[PDB]
RNA sequence: GAUUAACCCAAGUCAAUAGAAGCCGGCGUAAAGAGUGUUUUAGAUCAAAUAAAGCUAAAAAAAUAGACUACGAAAGUGGCUUUAACAUAUCUGAACACACAAUAGCUAAGACCCAAACUGGGAUUAGAUACCCCACUAUGCUUAGCAACAGUUAAAUCAACAAAACUGCUCGCCAGAACACUACGAGCCACAGCUUAAAACUCAAAGGACCUGGCGGUGCUUCAUAUCCCUCUAGAGGAGCCUGUUCUGUAAUCGAUAAACCCCGAUCAACCUCACCACCUCUUGCUCAGCCUAUAUACCGCCAUCUUAACCCUGAUGAAGGCUACAAAGUACGUUAGGUCAAGGUGUAGCCCAUGAGGUGGCAAGAAAUGGGCUACAUUUUCUACCCCAGAAAAUUUAGCAGUAAACUGAGAGGCUUAGUUGAACAGGGCCCUGAAGCGCGUCGUCAAGUCGUAAAGUGUACUGGAAAGUGCACUU
């Protein structure tokens, strides 16, 4: 399968009409070899349906097409790259389906046929997502898709679709952080009670043609058959955010803020005691089972008190 | 590895192992010396502070003085008054004694004007501003808790680099990488994660200071900037023939005349003749015949192409370096599948029932777009007399630069060489490129190495869920 040569940075500057190399405001991975590595780590893609986000110049696109995919849905925001992607599509007829639009609003649930939809408890449904997006867009995207897994909608109408996304090295570590680690944070819990998350490898900044001052991690997500917390996404998000707002103080200092001041002291204690959270646990020392306990007790407290779930302590400190 | 020869020791040789064999050397940068004061058994010779009360002026914390450099052990202290008040008559000596001081990180409560990591909300490109605006947390606040000392500048000062080297006297510290790596395990946790280590082991290094450089490099700056530009000046497209290329067409050549014609120049086809096409004939014949058929892709010739050290000083006699003019170390021929067989040769090959000699017919093209050439092209003209006061007729390109362009005459060897006459127009800006110097920059990556690809700013720490890095707090130049 012969494909067009990859565009060098010269052609890319000419294409974006910048006429210089220090005005891109973007970093491109123009190394087909690292992209081969990433597509290898994404799994066995033979006759797979790949939803590739943030195509850009097309190193990831070329790497994926080199693997024997069936359909490769591309979603590009910029129109200066559609010409190159159209040349790629013509070089490999029938495999590249290009679309123009934002990945944060694009509806993947209708993109692929309904004959690929496997049940949730069965194997991942032969539909993969691969992404090298701006880090300013991959974090909202992963939050949105985590909500989708919690609701079993969106890209996960086909089942437990696997994701391979590039994040910043720190963000990737935090996504794949263990209990007690110095990178354990909100993002770790939020990703980990819904997915098996693996930080596979780190690409140094020197490998990107405009070299960034950061490293880039590649992280693989596989939705879990049995989520570790069976509560609504927004409730878990609220609990985790209030726990982790004070990362270096005891866990109760952050949990007291879920309740109005009037009943802060007694309600916080009731929460902790109907859970079994030792109040000397600092937030990085809480496993997903501690958060499951807190979420269950908090769901109860909300269900016998309607006003609670909408409470925001800063809206009460304003007055 | 074998073999030859050599070397050492020798009734031994020498592989392994183990001993013998070593601190009066150093601690800014290589391993090793500061938070401050007091005391301490011994050893040595060197016998504008601080705390209290009160009080305040401009706008709680203190402009001017302060260009001052004082007080205090250090951290620190600079609004006014008053009261207390600023140890000690030799030095060294604390992990363990007493006082202070600062730096992290958490824990309890408390205040909250203001600011503010995180967290929400609003506005913005066409991955918006990461950056603007609003609100409000942690936090910033307040408590209580977790090398010394004395003398020297004499010497060769002087591994270098810092910060000129020194002695004496005392304490502490230092004897490769290695403040290496590693979780047998332990604690917390409670099946899967976090925190916590020395030693072995391995190696011949590790470490410190300095120097040369090299980029077959990168851009720009100014001017000399002549050729080349650009401007500017003066002429050069229509018509008729002849040539170049293309397409179309034929069996074929609208091809040539030391070989026709013409007898003004030239010329087209000529029934010349050679050349081409289609048919035939001749044969030992011309004369041991006949062809200009090839070759300089044979040489020669003629043109053209390309290539063509020493000495003396400086750095402590280290790598290393050496300039000032009102002068401070510098001086001494080949090459070519080249063209030319027309003003010229010396050879070599070819066919010899044909590459020779004849005969019968045909052949005589068409069409465009463009390239080139030759003629006539006038009123500032043409004809006569005269040699200048008469009468009759009717777009690219080439040069420029001066006796040049343009126009007009003569002489030659027989398209080329020389001698004359008349005689213009324009004449301003900038470059390529060498010349003359100056500044800066600059000193690539990756999957298994290429049979790989390509040309205000910082340092920490904390949080970060719109993180290709941002913000907050404290510091540095
Ligand atoms: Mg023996
Ligand atoms: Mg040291
Ligand atoms: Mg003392
Ligand atoms: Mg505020
Ligand atoms: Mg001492
Ligand atoms: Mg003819
Ligand atoms: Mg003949
Ligand atoms: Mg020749
Ligand atoms: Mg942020
Ligand atoms: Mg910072």
């Amino acid at each position: 399968c012969r494909l067009p040569p990859l565009p060098t940075i010269r052609e890319i500057i000419k294409l974006l009409r910048l006429q210089a190399a220090k005005q891109l405001s973007q970093n491109f991975l123009l190394d087909l070899r690292l992209t081969d590595k990433i597509v290898r780590k994404a799994g066995n893609l033979t006759n797979a349906y790949v939803y590739e986000v943030g195509p850009g110049p097309g190193g990831i696109t070329r790497s994926i097409l080199n693997a024997d995919v069936a359909e490769l849905l591309v979603v590009e925001k910029d129109t200066r790259f559609i010409p190159g992607l159209q040349m790629l599509s013509d070089a490999a007829p029938g495999k590249l389906r290009i679309v123009h639009g934002d990945v944060l609003t694009f509806k993947v649930e209708k993109a692929f046929s309904e004959s690929l939809k496997r049940p949730w408890e069965d194997d991942p449904p032969n539909v993969h997502i691969i992404g090298n997006l701006p880090f300013s867009v991959s974090t909202p995207l992963i939050i949105k898709w985590l909500e989708n897994i919690s609701c079993r909608d969106g890209p996960f109408v086909y089942g437990r679709t696997q994701m391979t996304l590039t994040f910043q090295k720190e963000v990737a570590e935090r996504l794949a952080a263990n209990t007690g680690s110095k990178q354990r944070s909100r993002l770790s819990v939020m990703a980990q009670y819904l997915c098996n998350v693996r930080h596979i490898f780190t690409i140094p900044g020197q490998a990107f043609v405009p070299k960034p001052e950061v490293d880039v991690g590649v992280v693989h997500f596989t939705p879990l058959i049995q989520p570790k917390i069976e509560q609504p996404f927004k409730l878990v998000e609220k609990v985790v955010q209030n726990v982790f707002q004070f990362r270096r103080k005891y866990c109760h200092r952050g949990l007291r803020m879920l309740f109005p001041e009037a009943q802060r002291l007694e309600s916080t204690g009731r929460l902790l005691e109907l859970a079994d959270i030792d109040p000397t646990l600092r937030p990085r020392q809480l496993s997903i089972s501690h958060f499951k306990s807190l979420c269950d007790v908090y769901r109860k407290m909300c269900d016998e008190d309607p006003q609670l779930f909408a409470y925001n302590f800063r809206e009460e400190l304003k007055r």
